[PDB]
């Protein structure tokens, strides 16, 4: 419940959209560098989406363990991330679970505005629920992100009845739900936990149109005030988050709502964990991960 050590430690030792986008790339491979990835065998391809092409990457598992596809949305608050990005995560989901694994390169903002990713992140997902059969699949699929993609895949998830298609699963890690309501986690943790009050602030006006958009459903899943019928879903949290209380108010309400709902806040932990493997509490959230599609599928 304090502060994990070691995300002490990485706290203490730390302008142009271009190449804020690019310290964040090399925040990245320099994480992986430190903590290689597993091998793992890859296919990089493209989805027709109804706004463009878009990049996606297909992770093979040596031994495959789990009968639905995967689908990933990376986070990096709408503006930042790719494939590169969340190699080290999804890598590790792909031969953990054994699991074939659709990494998602959507549309960036502010080049993009919602809901532009939320539409292409919907198209992939079809994509691949009708690609299972022929990967020897079954054809509903598992969405998967974190932060900014777990925000996407909780409002793919939510869509997904309305737009036919097939969900198995949602997983959630620390996702952002919420863009209106000021949570306590979101004020106790305002500052000093990587992801900030003024960073949140900044992204919000590089996705979203106007101001009022904070309110729209598909920007705030959140304020969905029917959530039955929802894919089981597993919300992972970090307790010293500002995303913490949404993400764990949300999977409460999912609970409440007849969803299957597996609801895990590591403690010790900060927002951005599960793509940091310099933390052993990376593997763990991926055994998590493993654990709870066992009682999928
Ligand atoms: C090896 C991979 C490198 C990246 C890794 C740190 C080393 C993880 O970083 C993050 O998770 C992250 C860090 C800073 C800013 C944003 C994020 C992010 O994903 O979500 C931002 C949230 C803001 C609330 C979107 C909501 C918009 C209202």
């Amino acid at each position: 419940m304090p502060l994990d050590p070691r995300v002490e430690q990485f706290l203490a030792q730390m302008l142009s959209l271009a190449e804020a986008r690019q310290q964040f790339k090399q925040g990245a491979l320099l994480l992986d560098q430190m903590v290689p990835p597993p091998p793992v065998d890859t296919e990089d391809g493209t989805v027709v989406t109804t706004h463009g092409p878009v990049r996606i990457r297909r992770y093979i598992p040596d031994r495959l363990r789990f009968s639905h596809p995967l689908v990933f949305y990376h986070g990096g608050g709408f503006v930042f991330g790719d494939i590169d990005t969340h190699h080290g995560l999804v890598a590790r989901l792909c031969q953990t679970v054994g699991a074939t694994v659709i990494s998602v390169d959507y549309s960036l903002a502010p080049e993009a505005k919602f809901p532009v990713p939320v539409a292409e992140c919907i198209d992939v997902a079809r994509w691949a629920a009708h690609e299972a059969p022929g990967w020897g699949l079954k054809p509903s699929i598992v969405v998967a992100g974190d932060a900014a993609g777990g925000n996407l895949a909780a409002v793919v998830s939510q869509r997904a009845k309305d737009e036919s298609l097939p969900i198995a699963a949602q997983l959630l890690f620390y996702p952002a739900l919420d863009m209106v309501h000021e949570t306590p986690s979101k004020r106790d943790f305002a500052r000093g936990y990587l992801l900030e009050a003024d960073a949140m602030q900044w992204f919000g006006e590089q996705y979203l149109r106007t101001p009022d958009d904070v309110s729209h459903p598909w920007a705030s899943p959140a304020l969905s005030p029917d959530l039955t019928g929802l894919p089981p879903a597993l919300v992972i949290t970090a307790e010293y988050d500002p995303l913490r209380d949404e993400g764990e108010a949300y999977a409460e309400a999912l609970r409440a709502a007849g969803v299957p709902t597996e609801q895990i806040r590591f403690d010790g932990m900060i927002h951005g964990f599960m793509t940091m493997p310099i933390f052993p509490q990376m593997e763990a959230a991926i055994e998590a991960v493993a654990r709870f599609l066992e009682r999928i599928d």
